[PDB]
């Protein structure tokens, strides 16, 4: 395919993943942007992947698609089949990755706003619980804070699947070789350069300083296996959130917890969603 | 073409030529390299573009290909024809702009040594005179110093057509916009991204500290007309070299001196080559 993918592949071989996300981020600024929510090119309509039972005031899960360039609609397919007959599971797309190619959000809040406007429409009046894995975790918490403040529609709760927020990213950096290798592994097609740029831009948004904590109760799903090597001498490699309302450990590592062991993740979510209603 | 050419074109409209030329250099670190002169992918065999008289002590012109990604072999055609029946004129390619796609020099000295080898092997016993325009004048001098210091075989002279060496590029900044637009306006087809990466890598090299100065006599050929506006009380917009053997001015600006008035340039070089013989 494109040259940005050839550079990306070379940077993973050569254990320079970190360096190269900076080039992706810096190059993304010369893509076309959209500056206001309605100026988004993609129809951000959510997509129903599971239905709940025909009852009544229960909450719907909203999956927030992650930053991975090789991500798309299929991200939540394995996970969602375990919410069938349990909860509505809608997956919202992320602005910057669709069909030509798409306008990049000028800044993070513009994209979160465009997302919240589409979730509110499709949610109706159901209470809404947000869900993200990895970079999607960070994203979901920001959308939860952006729904609370900017739109006065605070979510019923947030599920964070293995988040490494800016305080606690040391195990993510150490393992960045595997993270990069995992992106390539999990490829249905050659990653487009348009999406690699999109990925780099959101990587920059989320790396940055971010102020508010969202008042919604947080469920923190952590992996059990480390992604790579890690001397016990060096501390806890597990994902971290500050005052989890509930902590749940599922089998596998940063990657396999949503592939092989996604039913354990849905089991934690179901148990938790009832304990809060 | 590809994504880099799109990003670059966006950047020129937004007077951000400078910042994007630094994305290109950063990005180019992740291309495959060659670290010794032998490991060069291309055959750097020079090319005969003008034949001299059949008369020996007689010096040959060697043209050093510039850094512009929009060029290659056609660069010296208008100039070389005025050397027919006057001087032999070789044109030596720059490593990194070949066929698939070509390996990049680990550093500038690895490229010059690759080129100095193909030039000694072709000059045979003749004195060589290196000739370069814009970025290629910075490359001509750097090669002359390499042929001297490292190969023990200094050239007979250097023809620097309009250099703006590191401490005197204020005109190059003020005119960044015109420069980037002329880069596109000279496309005879889309600029490949591997070549755009090539340009940014060499541009980085040439901004470096290259303290070695050559001992060959230097003909500084200057444009007569400024490329864009310039407030005369800023200093001199003209091209600059320290202590040149000869200064010759020619009609046109930084671009047009080499297209429209390549006859003027060639006559300056022929008069001077005689004076030093
Ligand atoms: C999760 O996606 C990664 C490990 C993550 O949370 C880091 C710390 C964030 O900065 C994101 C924005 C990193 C980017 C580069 C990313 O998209 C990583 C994607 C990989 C690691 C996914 O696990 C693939 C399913
Ligand atoms: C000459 O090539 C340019 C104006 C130049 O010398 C600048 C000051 C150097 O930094 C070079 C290495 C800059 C690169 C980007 C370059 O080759 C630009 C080339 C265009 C604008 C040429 O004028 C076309 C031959």
């Amino acid at each position: 395919a494109g040259m940005f993918r050839a550079l990306f592949r070379q940077a993973v071989e050569d254990d320079r993943y970190g360096e190269f996300l900076d080039v992706l981020a810096e190059a993304s600024a010369f893509r076309p942007q959209f500056a206001s929510p309605e100026a988004c090119s993609e129809r951000l309509d959510p997509v129903l992947l599971a239905g709940g039972p025909t009852d009544e005031g229960r909450a719907v899960l909203v999956g927030c698609t992650g930053t991975a360039a090789n991500g798309g609609p299929h991200e939540f397919l394995r996970l969602s089949t375990s919410f069938q007959e349990e909860r509505d599971f809608l997956a919202v797309p992320l602005p910057g990755y669709g069909t030509g190619t798409a306008l990049l959000p000028a800044d993070l809040d513009t994209a979160l706003d465009a997302q919240a406007r589409a979730i509110l429409r499709a949610a109706g009046d159901a209470p809404v619980v947000l869900l993200g894995h990895a970079g999607g975790a960070l994203l979901a918490h920001e959308l939860a804070f952006r729904l609370e403040r900017a739109h006065g529609a605070p979510p019923a709760g947030i599920v964070l699947v293995d988040p490494y927020p800016p305080g606690h990213q040391e195990p993510i950096e150490v393992w960045s070789r595997q993270l990069g290798e995992g992106l390539f592994a999990g490829e249905l097609e050659p990653m487009s350069d348009a999406r690699l740029l999109a990925m780099g831009r959101y990587a920059r948004f989320l790396a940055g300083p971010r102020p508010g904590r969202s008042s919604a109760p947080v469920l923190l799903v952590r992996a059990s296996e480390p992604l790579g090597d890690w001397q016990e001498e060096r501390g806890d490699w597990r994902a971290h959130w500050d005052l989890p309302h509930t902590v749940a450990d599922v089998p596998g590592d940063h990657f396999t917890m949503m592939r092989d062991h996604a039913p354990a993740v849905a089991e934690a979510v179901l148990s938790w969603l009832d304990a809060i209603e």
